[PDB]
C-alpha cells in the first residue's frame, strides 16, 4: 500500500532508515508502496528515532476512509 | 485514490483551496481519497498558485510502482 512519510528536524539515522524502503522525492518527503509488516517496522523506527522531530505517516487502506495516518512529535 | 499533498511557503489561498478536498493533518500536509478528476483540479491549483513555494503531490496508482508523484515550485 502507498505510504508517505513527512519528516521535520529528525536525526539523520531515521532519514537513512526511511530511505531503505521509501523514495525521498523532496528533502523530508518519502514515498513508497510497502507491505503492512514493513509499514509497522517504519512506524516503530519513527517512534524510536524521531527524538524531538515531527513526523507524519499516511498510508492507503481498504476502509471506507481509504487511508490512515499518524503524527509523531 | 489516496492523495497526499505537502506544501512549503505557498500562499494562504492555496492552503485554503486544498482544504476543500483534503484533510490538513499537520501544517502543510494534506491527505484524502479523491477521484482522478478532483486530483486534476488540485494539480491545476497547485501549479497555478505555488508561486515561490514548493509542493509535492503523491497518489496511489494501479501500477507496479504503486504510486506516482509530481513536484512543483521554486526548488524542484
Amino acid at each position: 500500500s502507498m505510504l508517505v512519510v513527512v519528516t521535520e528536524n529528525v536525526p539523520p539515522r531515521l532519514r537513512g532508515r526511511l530511505a531503505i524502503w521509501l523514495l525521498e522525492v523532496r528533502a523530508g518527503v518519502y514515498v513508497g508502496d510497502v507491505s503492512a509488516k514493513i509499514r509497522e517496522m517504519i512506524w516503530e523506527q519513527i517512534a524510536g528515532l524521531a527524538e524531538e522531530g515531527n513526523v507524519v505517516m499516511a498510508w492507503a487502506t481498504n476502509t471506507e476512509t481509504g487511508f490512515e495516518f499518524q503524527t509523531f512529535g
